[PDB]
């Protein structure tokens, strides 16, 4: 068994390895990446994602969410408080001003101490889940924007051909804009690049004890756990590097810089934060070994979680049983 700690590992292709992106996903796990839940890799030294960022100011955030918390410092629950649209130059002329801007801090542990400490007393806004790409046309190599799509893999699998199509999106972040804990939508892949700007610092539960992770949520957050049996689906829970300590949660902790990919696998409870104005791109995908865990997802059916379009036909065909249920939910 490789990588049995389950640690987070990072990973450098060469250019002449960055050509194929599935065979390099089946590498890493190859290697065990995916029993950590999450990996980085490093491009090689001459990709890039596009010429420059100077022409993004223009890109419309037409529903910046306000981060709102309730709860304790360490456990609360965050909704998202739609306000009046803005551009992205606008965004980030907020996010650096002195109400949002990050505060001095040491190093990136003073500043996480910081973000658990205070993040529940402020109210960040962040402008997520944007329809969208900001890879250049004609970059070739782990293009978010040209993988191959996730009903064509279900197609070549399982021989069935389902409508939907999956595109990436957008996140304008500022410091303490958060994302819960959460596995993706039918426990897909995920990958994010980080395009610009300040990093975003993440933690995962390996795989093999997601399961943990969901007792201490139903624990931690007993009303939303009687209203939803997934409710973590919802994205509002978060739960601090040190009452997970506390409650024996095995996890781990890497923060992503300007340039990374990061990729998230099946099953992988991920949540994190980020330190300042930032923009990612991120998009779901799925593999061969995907198909066994898309089976067996747990679905929010009490109507809170935001369904896709596409994501009707991988209940129905994946989940025959809980379609119907899961249809009338939302
Ligand atoms: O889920 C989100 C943003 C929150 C989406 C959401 C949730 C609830 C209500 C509105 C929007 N974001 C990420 C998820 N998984 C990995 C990384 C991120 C990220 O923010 O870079
Ligand atoms: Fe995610
Ligand atoms: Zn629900």
């Amino acid at each position: 068994a490789q990588n049995p700690n389950c640690n987070i590992m990072i990973f450098h292709p060469t250019k002449e390895e960055f050509n194929d992106f599935d065979k390099y996903i089946a590498y890493m796990e190859s290697q065990g990446a995916h029993r950590a839940g999450l990996a980085k890799i490093i491009p090689p030294k001459e990709w890039k994602a596009r010429e420059t960022y100077d022409n993004i100011s223009e890109i419309l955030i037409a529903t910046p969410l306000q981060q709102v918390a309730s709860g304790r410092a360490g456990v609360f629950t965050q909704y998202h408080k739609k306000k009046k649209a803005m551009t992205v130059g606008e965004y980030r002329h907020l996010a650096n001003s002195k109400k949002y801007q990050t505060p001095p801090h040491q190093n990136f542990e003073d500043l996480e101490r910081k973000y658990w400490k205070n993040r529940i007393y402020n109210s960040p806004i962040y402008g997520a889940d944007i329809s969208g790409s900001l890879f250049d046309e004609n970059t070739k190599q782990w293009n978010l924007g040209h993988l191959g799509t996730i009903q064509d893999l279900l197609e070549k699998e399982c021989g069935v051909v389902i409508e939907g199509v999956n595109t990436p999106y957008l996140y304008f972040g500022m410091w303490k804009t958060t994302f819960a804990w959460h596995t993706e939508d039918m426990d897909l892949y995920s990958i994010n690049y980080l395009h610009l700007g300040e990093p975003k610092t993440w933690y995962v539960v390996p795989p093999e004890h997601g399961q943990r992770l969901e007792r201490l949520a139903r624990e931690l957050f007993p009303g939303s756990s009687r209203g939803c049996g997934a409710f973590l689906r919802h994205k509002v829970a978060l739960i601090s590097p040190t009452v997970l300590k506390e409650n024996g949660i095995p996890f781990n902790r890497i923060t992503q810089e300007a340039g990374e990919f990061m990729v998230t696998f099946p099953y992988g409870y991920h949540a994190g934060f980020n330190h300042g104005f930032n923009c990612a791109e991120a998009i779901n995908f799925a593999t061969p070994r995907w198909i066994d865990y898309g089976k067996m997802a747990s679905q929010c059916s009490c109507g809170e979680a935001r369904v896709t379009f596409s994501m009707d036909a991988f209940v129905r065909i994946l989940q025959p049983e809980r379609y119907d249920l899961w249809k009338r939910g939302q």
